[PDB]
Parts: structure tokens; C-alpha cells; sequence
């Protein structure tokens, strides 16, 4: 499927949007059709394993939805992988809060109800996003939301096939060692309770727990008496949206409620719930 | 790791014991001494040797319990690294169950109390077997018990249960405990529950909300003591299910009666299974 031809011949490069590790990624225009895309070029040659950049692929390929980031095809040219994506002009949702400040309720639940519609959809397909944050959220200039960056959920699919499952007979395994030689010891809904964290981190600015150092967050949650957090301010949101997230974030994964029934909730189900409410937020990031 | 040298001058290779994904075992004697020993050759595959070599030999010659296989040293001679080991006359439980038949309840007992008491070694030294089954339990000439064959993200919005995978790897020693339950089973049945159906199934129906632990299949022929040890070691829930030391004090086999000489008696029945001569003449 990948194209072995350098990707300056379908596209014009404009300017870089960011990099990193992995590698780094640009604006860029179309020739014949003048749409714009992104391309993500990633230094691949000389590095082993590259199943991550395999399942990354073959996810974005496989995946057709409204909500999650379009994928247009790939290119391997002096051996750079240019993966062609779907252009998100007003970036993450964490580069706009990080102007605009906190969203507003009626914001949030338009953005919940497009993730949510996302991750039924993935979930469908058996797959899971494992990474859902406001940073992995993309609004594009239309005010649409696109669920992007399936490399942490790509990591985890090629060490759970492949490096960390060539294991013989399953009878002897006990029920813990079975799930993770399976799933990795989690299901989807994993996801519905990343949903609950990001719903904060929009009407508060971080996740909570965000100044504690990681290591000792890992240590919270694990502990027996954990309790599920909540928003700071209760006057300032509704009974919807402080159910939303009791709900979200319910401790027993067994009792968490899925991606569709969480399309029935009140706060995702209202009128009025719109791309507008983002071209609103979008002004006031334009606009000083 | 140990010696830079050929094997074949401090060992004589008597024959091929067995082989697979696992390299090639065989049996073979030392030349000085004359005692029997079992070569693991192992094919190196150039990738790394400072940890993949050295500690990895340091983990094995520092296992010194009596339920553990012994180590005696390794080589690396023509890109090839043989393990030496002991020599386990009988083989493994499965070797001779697969001749001798169901085990009775107070060898299995008394298995079960061995094998115990290696995985409360192993636990201390924070070890996990990860593959406790009737395989790799193996019975030397003298009825001896051995146990043989040994962050992605940011956490802040990770659920629970995908922070308690990351930071306490999703299992820990307590899954030897229920593979041990398993293996009575085994010893008893001559096969672990589920052994007809696919492993693919099996790891499905495991992983389903309503799997139930397994049980033995008939009720009156064990006693009351061993459907209760079968029932304690496997508890569907890791948080419940009690530890290796716990174990030994459990009335299977905290009971009296229990020594080697029910091993002794089973390595009989491998050995005298076979009838006597009738047509021979001879003189
Ligand atoms: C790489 C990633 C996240 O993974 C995917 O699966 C994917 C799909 C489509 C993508 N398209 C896209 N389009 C425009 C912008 C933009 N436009 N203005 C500012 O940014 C943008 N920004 C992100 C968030 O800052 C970004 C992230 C990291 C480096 C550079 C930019 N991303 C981006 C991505
Ligand atoms: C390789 C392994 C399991 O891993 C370790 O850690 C270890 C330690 C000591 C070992 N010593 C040993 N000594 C004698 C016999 C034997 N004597 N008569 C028949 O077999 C034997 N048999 C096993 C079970 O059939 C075996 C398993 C696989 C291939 C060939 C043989 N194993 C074997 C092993």
C-alpha cells in the first residue's frame, strides 16, 4: 500500500508544526487539490522493531470515522516515513485552553459528545485509544473534533502479539495471567474513565492530581482506598455534568458504563451541542 | 558464562534426553568424578552478552534450595552455551505419570509440599516460576522434589486498573499458587481442566466475567482436605488467594505420613511394570 516516491511530488511543504523523539511533523498543501494535510516524517532505517510504526499505520488505514483523524497514505523516501494525516488548523484542544483558559460547559459536552462518538466506534472495531487526553483531541478550523495519536495504543498492540505473546499452553495460567497474555489486563473502558480526566482538565486547566509527582499518582490509585476525583468547583457546573463525571470515573471497570451508553447521558444527549461552540472558542484564540 | 572452554572436556555426552524451541538436553557424565549431569546446549543468536550472560548465570548459581534443580556450571564454546544441571534420573512428574498412572492423594500431597516450599524460596528472593506444571517438576533417583525450568504513558488520566498494570506488572507470585492447584489437578486426572479444548478458547473463557474455578471431577475419591487445598489455591481473586508459606500450613499437607518414601514407591511402578521372562531357555 505505501508509496515509495518522495513526497514533495504530491505535496508542497509550508512549515513546521512540532517535533520530538519520534519525529516531525508539518503543514502542507496538496498540488492538484490545494486541501491541506499533515505530514508526520519519521527517521526509520536503521531502527529495530519497527511493528509500532506497523500498527500505527494499519490502524489510522483501517479506521473510517467522522471522529477520528483522517488518514491519507505513506511515503518512504530517503529512508524518512511521511505519514499523510488529516490537517487540524486550530491544533489540540491543550494548545487552545492553554490560551483561551477554561471551557465552557456546553463546550465540553459537544467535545465529549464527538469523543465519545469516536471511541464507540473504535471499540466496535475492538480496538482501544489508550491515550486519551485534551493534547489528542484535534479541532480544525471548522470546529470539529478528530480523536488523533494512536502510538501509545500501536506500543502496546505490538508488545501484546508478537514481543510478549510466543507463550505456549494456557491451562495452568491463573485468570490474571490469562488477561494479560490476552488483553494487558484491562479492557476498553479504560478509555471511558480517560474521558472523565479530560472533561476536568477542560473546565480546570489539568487532570487532577497534575502537581503530585507521577510516580507517587501511580501509588494513589493503586492503593485499596482510592476514591474517584470530582470537579473543584460545584456551584459552577451542573448536576449533568458532576454526573458525567461520577459516572466516567467509576472505580470498578465492571460497573463503568461503555462509549454508547454514555451517548444516552443528559449532558451529551441536550440540544444545541454544535461545531459552533468551538468556532466560539476559536474567536476568543484569534481574538486577544 | 562461567568457563570460556569446550564442554567435552570436562563431560562425556551420553545421549540426546530431549530438544525443542528451548535448545537441545543431554545426558552426560563427568569425566573426574563419574557423576551423571544434564547439558542444556543453548544456541546464542549474536544480539547481547553483559546482562544477557552474566547476571543471568549470577540469578542462576545464587537459587540454593533443595526444591530447586542444582547448577553446576555453564560454557561457551563455538558460539554455543551449555548449561549444566542436574541430572534427574526419573524425569518429570509428567514422564512418569504418563507410565505410572493417577497419583495417589498423599504423593500428591506430599508434591504439593515440595513444591510449596520451593515457590516460598523463589518468593522470598522475589522469583516467580511463571510455569509451575507437572513438566517442570522433576524427581531425581533418590525421590527428590525439584522445581525446574526457569512506563508506556503519563498516569494522571489512567484508570485504575491500567495503573495498577503498569506500576504491579498485572500479576504477581500468587499465580504460581494457582498453577500448583492446577498441577494437583494434573497429577490426579492426568490432564489440567480444559485440556480438549482449543488454547485459544481457553484463554477466552478464562478471561470471561463468570469463569469459575475448576474442581476435581470425582468427589468421593479424595478426601474432604484436598478438594478444600484444590478450592484455597484456586481463588479466582489474586487479593484473596493465600501465599506459598500460608499454603504449608494447610491440613494436606501439614499432615503427618508425608515423606519421600511415598515418591520412592511411584519410581517402583515405573520401574517394574514390565513382565518376566517365559520363552527364554538360556541356561
Ligand atoms: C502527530 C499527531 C498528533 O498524531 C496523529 O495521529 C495526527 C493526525 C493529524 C495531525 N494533524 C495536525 N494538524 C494540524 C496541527 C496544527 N495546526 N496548528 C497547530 O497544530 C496539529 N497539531 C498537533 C497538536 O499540536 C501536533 C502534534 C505534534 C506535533 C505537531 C503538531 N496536528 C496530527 C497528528
Ligand atoms: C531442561 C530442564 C527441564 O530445564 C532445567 O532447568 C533443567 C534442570 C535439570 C534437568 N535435568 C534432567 N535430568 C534428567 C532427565 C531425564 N532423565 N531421564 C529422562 O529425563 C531430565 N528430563 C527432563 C524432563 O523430561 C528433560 C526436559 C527436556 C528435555 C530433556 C529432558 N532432566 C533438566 C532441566
Amino acid at each position: 500500500d505505501i508509496f515509495n516516491r518522495d513526497p514533495r511530488d504530491h505535496y508542497d511543504l509550508l512549515q513546521r508544526l512540532g517535533g520530538g523523539t519520534y519525529g516531525e511533523v508539518f503543514k502542507a498543501r496538496d498540488k492538484v487539490s490545494g486541501d491541506l494535510v499533515a505530514l508526520k516524517m519519521v527517521k526509520m532505517e536503521p531502527d529495530d522493531d519497527v511493528s509500532t510504526l506497523q500498527k500505527e499505520i494499519l490502524i489510522l488505514k483501517t479506521c473510517r470515522h467522522a471522529n477520528i483523524v483522517a488518514y491519507h497514505g505513506s511515503y518512504l523516501w530517503l529512508q524518512k516515513l511521511w505519514i499523510c494525516m488529516e490537517f487540524c488548523g486550530a491544533g489540540s484542544l491543550q494548545d487552545i485552553y492553554q490560551v483561551t483558559g477554561s471551557l465552557s460547559e456546553l463546550q465540553i459536552s459537544y467535545v465529549c459528545r464527538e469523543v465519545l462518538q469516536g471511541l464507540a466506534y473504535l471499540h466496535s472495531q475492538k480496538k482501544i485509544h489508550r491515550d486519551i487526553k485534551g493534547a489528542n483531541i484535534l479541532i480544525n478550523d471548522a470546529g470539529e473534533v478528530r480523536l488523533a495519536d494512536f502510538g501509545i495504543s500501536a506500543q502496546i498492540g505490538a508488545t501484546l502479539a508478537r514481543r510478549l505473546s510466543f507463550i505456549g499452553t494456557p491451562y495452568w495460567m491463573a485468570p490474571e495471567v490469562a488477561a494479560v497474555a490476552l488483553k494487558g489486563g484491562y479492557n476498553e473502558l479504560c478509555d471511558i474513565w480517560s474521558l472523565g480526566i479530560t472533561a476536568i482538565e477542560l473546565a480546570e486547566l489539568q487532570p487532577p492530581l497534575f502537581d503530585v509527582h507521577p510516580d507517587r499518582v501511580l501509588e494513589l490509585m493503586t492503593k485499596s482506598g482510592y476514591q474517584p476525583p470530582r470537579l473543584k468547583e460545584k456551584g459552577k457546573w451542573s448536576a449533568a455534568f458532576h454526573n458525567f463525571i461520577k459516572v466516567t470515573l467509576t472505580k470498578s471497570p465492571k460497573k463503568r458504563p461503555s462509549a454508547t451508553k454514555m451517548l444516552s447521558h443528559q449532558l451529551v444527549s441536550q440540544p444545541g451541542l454544535n461545531r459552533g461552540l468551538i468556532l466560539d472558542l476559536l474567536d476568543k484564540l484569534k481574538n486577544p
